């Protein structure tokens, strides 16, 4: 395995399709809305294992459009235990509430999906695990993609980091690019 | 989707190919050595969302032979943070230490991969989420599977549960069947 | 017990002395920098047990000045695993980066300790556990406190919530009061 | 601080009383039934911080008799989310089910309390954190106590470990001593 893939439990396309890699090359974690929560033991131990033990040099976080987890985060109904998991997504919503407010209602979900990926790569790059790997000169790249379920194509996004400094630049640029609106507003 | 599939992060077969089902039918969680740890918020919330919100009626836990997670748990090297995750597998090894001891060292892993699946289904069945769904008459079945690629085959790992009664029985029975040695 | 007290692991005053209540009244959780992290199974299950089983009607979150956890979160050294826990505090610093920037460096910590308490009460109030108790008319109040031992005093840190309405209002107001600088 | 204290959220006696130490010497974690769950980020990060950063040389896990968490684990009602936390206690019950079965019903709780502490010290000593500290020759002792709420006195138990080898011996001996029954059976 040369790639750690963090995808959503909704996503129906296996990482094999979205990476074009042969089975065997992918180590895969899947959770609701493809999160890297700072203190999630499950995902963190996967990342530490991939980076420190398997010496994987690429981590891909992949979100997707029409994501039930994102939709569920936004609908904010009393879904039970999962609501607590999705509160990290609502924090990201409100961190970007002015931006999201400028979009037409039916465009906001897919913007949140893209913002989410950027935020999760930013979290991943700040883990003790990735920061330490970078500090000691280990080769490690982080990638944040979004897959369009409608037209079955990727969108590389451009969140790519190979060090703590490019993490800052890449994260900032991604949010700046997301803030430039097309025909999503009236 | 109609199925929740809980599988391993180092598994090399997609759930869609194992199940031979539509891309659409499977809601998927993957973690190291396909665990349902009692207090893991990640897996538990997947389960709660699947059972209570998506109204899924089948949960599959799928292990596999030649599992790097099971092997790591057994090697017990200083791997770092991941060792803490895998201590749950070491607890499983010790629980079945007598059985696993009376077996050739090169065969222990694959026995442990199967025992592990039975233990995780038993854990799944004891979650507040699943207990309470069974208590209120909700239709819900748990399946423990192991796949092997020396060739290409499966085994509904003797573990099938539709209630807490059938969970005790199926769990104990699955352990007893595994205890008969080739 | 009638109170759940959530405080800091490096706090040097017992909850019983702060509250001046009986040994018996306080159910107690302590973690580093007194956090209510959305997905922390440890704190959340304490909260659920306290609210749903013990039928406790008051939750206090208590921060303190000269907090080693807040200081660690700010120093951002390579401390190891603990840094991951404290990233939630760094997220809080960034959220209030403009406010904290227009303040003397030796005063930032104590401002951040207070902001932190307001943020954790807001988190507590947004748990499925507390939301749902408020929705079904259950009597339940949340209090954010900071104590200071330059001398010995408290402050119900402007944060008091008995509903989701009063949570938004009290949260925003607590932030606004903290934003007026001495 | 020279002591990390892991106690129960029930316990009403502050660690100051049970250790006789001055305020300032104790770093304290409290959770339901004083557990060290292998993958609990909260408690593990506390332990890693105490051991690696604060250079604390003593960790005390303290349970107590008449523990609501233990009682709640045993009653096995549908309490909700907390049931999942307490499932680690029921695993310990069934790991020792033959022993517990020989006791009179009204003696079983306080035996589970003692067994629990032993099991939690054993977990603590197996963390990557404590095992590594020991491996590199760091001075670190683990202590498992139980406080009797009825007669306001401690019971040191004798779970004490200063290395991985004494962890095995101490844990085994503790369970062996717990298995020798007084007048708790008929
Ligand atoms: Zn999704
Ligand atoms: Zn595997
Ligand atoms: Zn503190
Ligand atoms: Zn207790």
């Amino acid at each position: 395995p040369h790639y750690l893939f963090i995808g959503c439990s909704d996503s129906r396309v296996p990482a094999e399709k979205l990476t074009n890699l042969e089975p065997g090359e992918l180590f895969v974690h899947r959770n609701v809305a493809n999160q890297v929560i700072h203190t999630d033991f499950n995902c963190l131990s996967v990342v530490q294992y991939a980076v420190d033990v398997l010496k994987i040099e690429h981590i891909i976080i992949c979100g997707h459009t029409n994501c039930g987890g994102i939709h569920a985060a936004m609908a904010d109904k009393d879904l039970g235990l999962i609501n607590n998991w999705l509160l990290h997504i609502r924090d990201i919503w409100f961190k970007h509430g002015h931006l999201l407010g400028k979009l037409s209602p039916e465009k906001r979900a897919d913007m949140l999906t893209k913002i989410n990926v950027a935020e999760q790569v930013y979290n991943l790059g700040r883990t003790s695990i990735v920061k330490s790997a970078w500090e000691r000169g280990q080769k490690l790249s982080l990638h944040g993609w979004v897959y369009d379920v409608n037209d079955g194509f990727l969108v590389d996004q451009g969140v790519m980091a190979t060090s703590r400094e490019t993490l800052e630049i890449s994260y900032r640029n991604a949010i700046a690019r997301l803030s430039i609106l097309d025909e999503e507003n009236i």
